[PDB]
């Protein structure tokens, strides 16, 4: 029967209400009781607050008249306002104290996911104080997670105004017993209650959850703790820049601050990074997500030389001119880890902080050719499979759905062994022909990466492998040198391929190197354990990149 | 027969040189003569310096070296180094003092422009200390204007060891008798002239210039001052963003720091911030120039209620919502002049500064209908034209090379008046069929726009005028309230449509508003006198936006 939910801003979805610091500063301060709230609403229909709240007037225009209030108000009941009595100040204050109500964003995430149309409901007032941004933030953090948000002053109505709940009813679509409105103010409730909607008076979250758990017989509370924030990936800003002529690289872009940069594995996507990508711009960041050369919208031209990490990286150079940017945060997984450690040893003016999951730092040796260095280990007997031109193509190629479905799984549910690949004839011989979907992806996230190959398959992608001996000699010049730029090191319990121990040597080269460990983690980090990968990043920018 | 011209850095495209610094930090403390050189050359071909500029060893790594060999060398003509002796301190001082020499630059730029293929030939080093990022952006304002680049840390070779001369003729496709090369050290030039190129030894850059202007018969020194740097469409980041369905917006993104969104007037493109982008970027911004709706690579769906201000003004907010962005600066010119203005009235919370080039801010008349107001003014007379679906769209579609080639013109060069359109016919009734190329644009520019508009034309464009009605209502609306975030406007004399006598009043409603003015500027300011637009708003974003 009920199909959506309907949330005010101040004293539901962010906490502590403003109205409240009304309370806290006049007992702060030994002002009669209320006389804040008096001046605020003065007028009532006409007065000052009502016009703001309908945007007749903007928060700056406002503030000098409800000092005349409060200045009468206090004239009235016979006490003086206190020396340096400050309106702008109280309200600077409570504007920057409330914050999102994370229990309650997180109910209406979940109702949103099981079906609901939600919207934010709210009387509020265009701001122009010089510390508005703080509210523009918060109104984008939460805006996202919601189908509609109806504000009073760009509607030019109010709570409780019979109308706005007319034109709430009419932009949900929905009639008003399909709909559960919560609001902190009784008075706002009784049009709600009035055309017949089930409503909710919000006085502690954790209750007010409870009734709206009953109501809609879903369950809010105690719910497990959810995934962080995906992408959607036609509700992203793509962008594109070619770096010679036959060569443009495509990325997405989300997030203002210092610049940071986001290198998928193999054989992988920007994608990859969707649960980090909101995280972090949230986090005060310009992330940007590369589809790396081969891969998605980037070019994918077949030579293989094309692909050596030289060209690579003076291509993520040119990334950097061409889109103005004197430095980024490198942050890579996988054959990406690789390519953001040499980054730091050979363009460190441009890298201001180099991050890698799995990918350890290993220098080259100069004594034993790479090829050889690679068959004294089983586990890495895979790449071998990955010479000849053609042959990983084909199987990879053969079925994209299956590919990836038998690639990204969770370290408990593995269904393809590295185990002498060379020798099997292929990834997938000993792996079904329509595996299981991991628990780490959905249906819909498969085919967005199947639909990406289907641009220029696998020939791209596997060329990064094809240059053993090239990168061999090239990293052979750089042997003298250190990593002595801000470096984060991320180690993956149950990645079986790039193991914690293989990361065992990396302070003799990066003396200063910092760490993180994630336990229970496979090989595909971003996905298999996002929350905590997001946690340990954060922390590390915040605190060697900034 | 001189093809190509080399340029050093240190010493020849920035000054001071950090050699230079050897000397000065030596009789700033009273050190015995050439220590700190001595010093640096320990060793020579074998000496810490070298392996340094050859890339095998960086920066950081390099400092403590050098102490060494300064402790050596003040033992050797026994004298104590002064407490507190601190190569890091004297390098980083060093670094940042030197700065692009611009007549250099400019001579180079020069000689580009008239067929030389130029490139910077240096002695450098990775840099990896924390304070790279000076250096870093440096190297990027530099390399931009040059074919080439050729940096001894990242080629393992350096000056005067006779390979990297052989490695700069082969980069240059060229034979050692087209070449001048210019050094401030007269080592570096000893292989240059064995080869037989042509040599500058440069002490003062004029008499280095003189040199250079005699040898290649081009004029350099005394030249009258340059344009801004333009921008290449095709060496910019295309970005995409999707605001709605139907819809998507284009820009092109240039720089870090706080985002600036310039948004053309009718009928334009993003090309026309061509001079802006690159200096904003320096300026330190993240200019985002946009293809405003209805052009070039953004939607132009053919409804005319897909262009009235309030859609075409929460289209802007949902674009800084996708792209993560809670403000940006807001630049306006003509058209988008009008949107921004209304941007800072009812989103304030999103704009962090606003700003109009041309177009006033004037409130809407509630007692009078807007297509009255406008009746009221001869000058006006094309909007009426622009009213009749159509009709515009015909004249304009039907040459494009003509109709740009007669709107873009400077003040001293026009060819249609605005005079009584109606009653003529149409825009270009007494105009050319082949007007000549206006002074501010070259043919391969106005070819730009012509291919643009190919592929919406000008219903789009031209529907901006056909919400007269529509945005009177909206901005009855905000009558009541005041611009009150930073803001400035800026005059042209010579617009003989948008006149400055027009905006005469805006202090009414932007008590702080902040003007500039440009003397002998017409109507398309931003290609009229670029250099002039850049001054005015680089100081008010640095006063007021940052
Ligand atoms: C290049 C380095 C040595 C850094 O790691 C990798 O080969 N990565 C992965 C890529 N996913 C994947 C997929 C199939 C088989 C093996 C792998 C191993
Ligand atoms: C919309 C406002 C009132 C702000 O200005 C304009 O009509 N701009 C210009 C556009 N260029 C142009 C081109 C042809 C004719 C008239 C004009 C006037
Ligand atoms: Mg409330
Ligand atoms: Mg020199």
């Amino acid at each position: 029967t009920l199909r959506a939910a309907v949330f005010d801003l101040d004293g539901v979805l962010a906490l502590p209400a403003v109205f409240g610091v009304l309370g806290r500063t006049e007992e702060a301060l030994a002002l009669p009781r209320g006389l804040l709230n008096d001046a605020f609403q003065k007028g009532g229909p006409e007065g000052a607050t009502t016009r703001l709240m309908k945007g007749e007037i903007t928060l700056s225009q406002w503030i000098p008249l409800m000092e005349e209030n409060c200045r009468k108000c206090s004239e009235t009941a016979k006490v003086c306002l206190p020396k340096n009595f400050s309106i702008k100040e109280i309200f600077d204050k409570a504007i920057s104290a409330r914050k999102i109500n994370r229990p309650m964003l997180q109910a209406a995430l979940m109702l949103r996911k099981k079906g609901f149309t939600t919207a934010i409901l709210t009387n509020t007032w265009l701001d122009d104080r010089a510390e508005r941004d703080g509210l523009a933030q918060l109104m984008c953090e939460l805006k996202m997670h919601f189908d509609f948000l109806i504000e009073s002053c760009q509607v030019g109505m109010v709570k409780p105004e019979p109308q706005i709940y007319k034109f709430l009813l009419d932009t949900l679509k929905a009639s008003p017993s399909e709909v559960v409105f919560l609001d902190d103010i009784g008075a706002n409730l009784k049009p709600a209650r009035d055309l017949g909607m089930v409503t909710i008076l919000v006085q502690d979250t954790d209750t007010a959850l409870k009734e709206l758990e009953k109501v809609t017989g879903i369950q809010l509370l105690n719910t497990p703790a959810p995934l962080p924030t995906s992408c959607n990936p036609s509700d992203m800003s793509h962008g594109y820049v070619t770096v010679k002529p036959r060569v443009r690289l495509h990325f997405v872009e989300l997030g203002s601050g210092p610049a940071v940069c986001l290198c998928h594995g193999f054989p992988e996507s920007w994608y990859s990074w969707r649960y980090q990508i909101p995280a972090l711009a949230q986090a005060g960041y310009r992330v940007l997500a590369m589809d790396m050369k081969g891969y998605g919208e980037s070019s994918a031209p077949p030579e293989i030389e094309e692909y050596c990490m030289e060209v690579l990286c003076k291509e993520m150079v040119t990334f950097l001119d061409k889109l103005g940017l004197s430095q980024a945060v490198f942050i890579g997984h996988d054959w990406g880890g690789m390519l953001v450690w040499y980054m730091a040893l050979f363009y460190p003016e441009r890298v201001r902080a180099v991050a890698s999951l799995n990918t350890p730092f290993i220098p080259a040796n100069p004594n034993m050719s790479p090829l050889e260095s690679i068959k004294a280990n089983p586990v890495f007997d895979y790449q071998l499979y990955f010479q000849e031109p053609g042959v990983a193509e084909a199987e990879l190629e053969q079925n994209l759905s299956r590919t990836f479905k038998s690639l990204f799984r969770a370290s408990d549910e593995s269904v393809l062994s590295m185990h002498k690949v060379c020798e099997a004839g292929g990834l997938f011989v000993n792996s079904p022909e329509e595996p299981s979907l991991s628990r780490m992806v959905t249906e819909e996230e498969i085919q967005f990466y199947v639909q990406q190959f289907k641009k220029s398959g696998f020939r791209g992608p596997l060329n990064w492998y094809r240059n053993m001996e090239r990168n061999w000699k090239w990293a052979c010049k750089s042997l003298g040198r250190k990593i002595l730029i801000p470096a984060l090191m991320v180690t993956a319990e149950k990645d079986f391929v790039l193991v914690p121990q293989m990361s065992q040597h990396m302070e003799d080269w990066i003396p200063h190197l910092k760490r993180g460990h994630i336990e229970d983690c496979g090989h595909w980090t971003q996905m298999d354990k996002p929350t905590e990968v997001n946690q340990i990043l954060i922390k590390w920018l915040d605190s060697d990149a900034r």
